[PDB]
């Protein structure tokens, strides 16, 4: 619908010698805001943000029975400690456990994965890491709004379970449901944070990506998004 | 002399795809604020902001008798229309009439210019392409002496220059200020320095910003005012 460029948010990026985009969508007012309309509409690899639709499809097809089912560690030690243990959907999403999601994708199969992504109108195996799938910030928001309103073609149940699994932060002021991403297999190397802020009276959808040349800057994904949310008085 | 960085003002620069510093000084609270403590303390060529001390010295030495004395156009046409006419101190300051100020400087002479700038503790054609340099915070320090009539020149000299600095006034505020554009030496910068008089307080300000072309000159005032609006110093 209607979009507005707010170049003042660029200050949040330059303060950290960083480049990227934040996109906000005010659900009540049906209005979007971004520091960079062009980058807002540039498609990148989803990386770990692909765990949202992967989770939805796995649940809807019964590849994942529920958020309690245990996926046993395969015993192969990997360089992220949190991966080297048993997981359920909740902890697999929280710790971005690629091995668990690769197994989901194999059991889903490329034919069913394709029909589901087409039905989700999601962007355009390992394809979400080093393959052809691409999605923009504004496309992330468009997908997330369908998930929020249970409007994706999968069961309501599938959508409620994934939204539970997206829980990141909650207090008396706000709830954040979101997914982090880090795309390194193809240039440019970017960090993602996509999801939404639930308030008493409104929802603010958000999608941000930023240049991530090294691991060191990963915290800026959350820190820069929150600086924008603070500035717009969406959270304290 | 306590200073505080307020990085939120950087929004006013980035909104205009621009880089620079604004420095504010709250006279009542004796506190300063800037978006960039480092750039606040970087010295640049004063350019037309040098007309403030040049005016003060010219008046104190009797090179300029008063704000009404006429400086006759020398008849040489220059690329700034407003320069191609007679001027007094008021219009020479308003239109930044370099030829008038060069004549002041010649009659002052380098010896008296030097002793006066030392007595003013001012910074470290010389103000355009020479050795004189001043920071935003040094501008504020000089302007506060002018405001309080504490520069070593006559009170009269100081009142006349403050009159000549008048830029804008209404029922909300008075601005006394001088614009500058430094182009002879890199980096090319715009200046706006002066103060905002309110009923109960004075806010000193000094801003400079990268000015690669003529196109952005209005941002000197526009960005300073966005900061003054945000801090609720003016509506
Ligand atoms: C999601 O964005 C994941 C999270 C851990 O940052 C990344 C992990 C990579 S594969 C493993 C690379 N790092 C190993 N130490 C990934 C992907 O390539 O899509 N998602
Ligand atoms: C002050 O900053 C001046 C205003 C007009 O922008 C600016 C003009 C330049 S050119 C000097 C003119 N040369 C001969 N008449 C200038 C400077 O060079 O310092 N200041
Ligand atoms: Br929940
Ligand atoms: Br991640
Ligand atoms: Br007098
Ligand atoms: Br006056
Ligand atoms: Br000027």
């Amino acid at each position: 619908k209607e979009w507005q460029e707010n170049k003042s948010w660029n200050a949040h990026f330059t303060e950290h010698k960083s480049q990227g985009v934040v996109v906000l969508w005010n659900e009540n007012k049906q209005q979007g805001f971004t520091n960079n309309l062009k980058r807002a509409n540039q498609a990148f690899l989803p990386a770990s943000t692909f765990k949202i639709p992967n989770s939805l499809i796995a649940l809807d097809l019964g590849v994942v029975k529920d958020e309690h089912q245990v996926f046993k560690w395969d015993g192969q030690t990997r360089d992220i400690a949190t991966w080297n243990r048993d997981h359920n959907l909740i902890t697999a999403m929280k710790y971005s456990v690629v091995p668990v999601y690769q197994e989901f994708a194999r059991q889903i199969g490329e034919a069913r994965m394709s029909k589901m992504l087409h039905a989700f109108d999601y962007g355009n195996d390992s394809f979400w890491l080093d393959g052809g799938i691409r999605i923009s910030a504004t496309e992330q928001i468009s997908f997330l709004r369908k998930l929020y309103h249970n409007k994706l073609h999968v069961s309501e149940r599938s959508q409620r379970i994934v939204k539970q699994a997206m829980l990141t932060e909650a207090n008396g002021d706000y709830i954040i449901r979101a997914k982090t991403g880090y795309s390194t297999r193809i240039e440019p190397k970017i960090g993602w944070w996509v999801g939404w802020v639930e308030l008493d009276d409104n929802v603010w959808f958000f999608a941000m990506n930023m240049d991530m040349p090294t691991s060191d800057g990963l915290g800026l994904r959350q820190a820069i998004t929150k600086e924008v949310l603070k500035q717009e008085k969406i959270i304290p």
